[PDB]
């Protein structure tokens, strides 16, 4: 009634993407007498694919609220609930309504129920509201100036004849709400929750991982009923005070239904956790930032973009997060397909759930994606075989595929770059390789800073002479020291509150510079001398200079 | 009619859950005034799902009957069992008599019969009604006062469009009755049994194991029909005596249903059980207890908690007791996955029901995860491969996936540690790597003394003597030195009860000491000295700590 107004205002967790249907279907719908005097086609459907509970529905409601169209509601599951040839009648009758009301948005939410993936359709009135479906949006595409949109949870799960053009064409991918979309969202929800200002917003933000606006809604919601279970008993009702520990309460109990569901997203690592690397960092701006930043120049000299670049080196050296800086300053979707994702499309024979990777890629371009522990399939069939594995090939197709244009950019990287497919490291595939050797004493001073950060670190503690003491020491145990250290100033806070409250009753306000000596004493160089004199001999297998060293004329 | 009246003292078997099920649907329901005027969202489906016969639609009963909402029953079957039109019919009409009667439990029992898998369902009209509820759901999601809950087998059999959000969001396992839980059930329906106090309750409680609330009253049924039998004959039906001989032969022929369902339950191993360790005890301390009941110091010092632990060491030392005793003082769930668990997901290629497990975790929190001879496949597969298995890859997935939150602690143990994939011992993953010895003088002493609790031993045995002779003995071969004294003990009685029988009629009160010779000789160490010295070997291999002892500045 009078409460769906909701407004631009009213939606978080998409900027982009809700600017990019501000584009769509605002300025064909507000002001359609500036569009077709020019000739251009408008859409005629704006499939909104993403994760279920973003809150598809308000986000339509919002456009066309916002823009005066009348928003029409098509209920899938209120469609296919009805009797055979009933359903027909009310999708016909819809459109029809929808006409009348010339500036309309139909938004039939749950396509999947109405119109799922062929193969699954079963009946022939299952068989016969798709075709519906389809004639209707053929139909409404070439007359009547309505436009159309669907909300689905992926696009694999639609029926392709909707993809053809007329029908669905455009898509939005809502995708999962990032921090900061994780941010606008609780303070949507949280107009009203009258909170005891403990609560930051901005820290329960950052560590909400996974959770739509439908899950920030639960969160809220269980954080507000601890709020009121904790009271417990009308004017203290007015005066409940949803504290900050209500918040992690409702964090550890919150089950959230985002993860699986690959988050895209502009990382924060911003070159300063990563220290030196100044040569790969060289590389790595001329390799994403150059061709996106400034491509006039690659088109003035026909320099083709590289399709992808290959990180190898010593196993946890800082290779994650050296694509997660230089994607944080391309300002690019940062999309990381660890290693147990490939080898679960290698397992299940499921190598086509990779073609939905490089289309995720393509439509959250520009990218940098992020093909951690390529070789994970290669030490997994460590040996009758030889090379060229079940999706490493259809990684190789899709690379291939997709032009140097569309800014997506592959960087996988391996700890084994020898096993992996030498028709990966062929032009045109990833190519460049680019080896990260253990940090040096800038870079390691700078890990030793970033893993201590957010942490009360001592003053009187000497972080380069730490990092002037690690030789061989990889950036994992480097992690490892510091998280000994954060461990061990744990376990003395501990046993201080602990000898305090059965004597004192009836405090290692910082990690002492003693932690950081007991804790590295147990200190691990994990990468052996033998692996990266191993990764070297490679980096030298493609060194091939050789005398042409000093080409003069 | 008047029978069903039920109430929260007439369900046992579920405590935690069924005050989970006080903070859903009691609040929102008695006093609702107190609750929108906050602007907090109401649940608004319940989803019980528990293994058959846990008596669900009585605890739903009595949680409306105890807040006053009008419980209206949807039997599933009898749903599916009306013809193809007024089944539909039958669902409208429940909603909207009991959005008339506003504050209202629908309890949709079996909601597998009529919304199973959605690949499952097979006819139109089957998918006309998942259909109609699915809308259903809706209008009364966002409407009318009501909410509805609803008991499944598990979350995989529902259609996987009712627990999207405003439908079934909420989840609650009823779960096993565990053994404290078996004992309410067993005094609810033991109330007017009139036991001939023979009968503890308590042991019987006990020695049921995989027993729903359902089976405990056939084993209330089968025991008093037992004693029916045994009297065999109106003054003498009052005067039956349900003794404790009746209980034993009824669970001696009690079929229980619920094995093959994991149980989850605080154990009881109490850490005295399994005696000494006191390094491991306090690695186990700081890596379990430290997180979930100190867990404002970690994130004072910034700390992300370790996700999981890898016990590795010779086969029965007491590595399996050593995850109970840490689930014990940490009073979390303990889940234990044994080793024929996984080897079954391995070759019925089902490597998505460890996703099932993860997910009972993560409900079950906190956990205890422990993963049981983790090696069981790399043992299975010996050898063309050489890493990375079907499920530990998976295993690995849904451990990357959740946060340090939700507090769920795996524990995989292994014995044999270097067959084990590689990428389990990565950082974030299994990291922390724990050595459990043979067991030491006070190991041994106390894992003698708890393997012969209960049962009648002499006070003239030293088991300190015992537990000082056994050196190379691990924990399994110190039960089997008492399993085989016990073992004397039964022939020795036996014996004496059969020559007093056969002339005395026509006593070995206790293990004494003259039976621990005779049990001591066939003393097999069973783990060699070559077994225990690959342990240490790989123990070394994971100490390298090598020149940064004495780290002073």
């Amino acid at each position: 009634e009078s409460l769906n107004e909701v407004g631009y205002d009213d939606i978080g967790g998409c900027r982009k993407q809700l600017a990019q249907i501000k584009e769509m279907v605002e300025l064909p719908l507000r002001h359609p007498a500036l569009f077709k005097a020019i000739g251009v086609k408008p859409p005629r459907g704006i499939l909104l694919y993403g994760p279920p509970g973003t809150g598809k529905t308000l986000i339509a409601r919002a456009v066309a609220n916002e823009t005066g169209a009348f928003f029409f509601l098509i209920n899938g599951p209120e469609i296919m609930s009805k009797l055979a040839g009933e359903s027909e009648s009310n999708l016909r009758k819809a459109f029809e309504e929808a006409e009348k009301n010339a500036p309309a948005i139909i938004f039939i939410d749950e396509l999947d129920a109405i119109a799922p993936k062929r193969e699954k359709t079963h009946g022939e009135v299952e068989r016969r509201i798709v075709s519906q479906l389809l004639t209707l949006m053929d139909g409404l595409k070439q007359r009547a100036h309505v436009i159309v949109m669907a909300a689905t949870n992926r696009p694999n799960s639609i029926d392709p004849a909707l993809r053809r053009f007329g029908r669905f064409d455009r898509e939005v991918d809502i995708g999962i709400p990032d921090a900061t979309g994780r941010l606008e969202i609780l303070q949507i929800h949280t107009k009203n929750m009258k909170l005891a200002d403990d609560v930051d917003l901005e820290q329960v933000a950052n560590e909400t991982h996974g959770h739509v606006g439908a899950d920030l809604a639960a969160l809220c919601s269980e954080a507000a009923l601890q709020a009121i279970r904790k009271k417990m008993d009308a004017e203290v009702m007015n005066s409940l005070a949803v504290t900050m520990d209500d918040f992690r309460w409702a964090l550890s109990q919150s089950n959230p239904s985002a993860l699986r569901e690959t988050v895209v997203e502009v990382p924060q690592v911003t070159w300063e956790d990563i220290g030196g690397l100044e040569d790969v960092k060289r590389e790595l701006q001329e390799l994403v930032q150059y061709p996106v930043e400034h491509p006039d120049k690659f088109l003035k000299f026909g320099m083709t973009p590289s399709k992808g670049v290959l990180f190898y080196g010593p196993p946890g050296c800082g290779k994650t997060l050296l694509a997660k800086a230089i994607a944080n300053e391309c300002q690019a979707n940062f999309i990381s397909i660890k290693g147990p994702e490939l080898l679960t499309m290698w397992f299940g024979e499921s190598e086509a759930n990779v073609r939905e990777i490089f289309d995720k890629a393509r439509q959250a371009a520009p990218c940098v994606l992020f093909f951690d522990e390529l070789d994970s399939i290669a030490k997994a069939r460590g040996g009758g075989g030889g090379a060229a594995d079940r999706v490493i090939n259809q990684i190789l197709t899709e690379m291939d595929g997709m032009s140097t244009k569309k800014n997506v950019f592959i960087i996988g990287a391996t700890n084994r770059p020898d096993i992996i497919d030498p028709a990966i490291l062929r032009p045109g595939r990833l190519d460049q390789l680019i080896y990260i050797p253990l940090p040096d004493e800038k870079s390691r001073v700078a890990i030793l800073k970033a893993n201590l950060r957010k942490s009360p670190v001592a003053k009187d503690v000497d972080l380069e002479f730490l990092a002037k003491m690690t030789n061989g020491f990889s950036g994992a145990d480097l992690t490892e020291i510091c998280q000994r250290a954060c461990k061990l100033a744990i376990r003395e806070s501990i046993e201080s509150e602990i000898r305090r409250e059965r004597e004192r009753q009836t405090p290692v306000p910082e990690i002492r510079r003693d932690h950081f000596e007991e804790a590295m004493r147990f200190a691990r160089r994990s990468v052996s001398d033998n692996d990266i004199r191993k990764y070297e001999m490679f980096a030298q297998t493609l060194q091939q200079s050789r005398g042409f060293g000093s080409f003069r004329f």
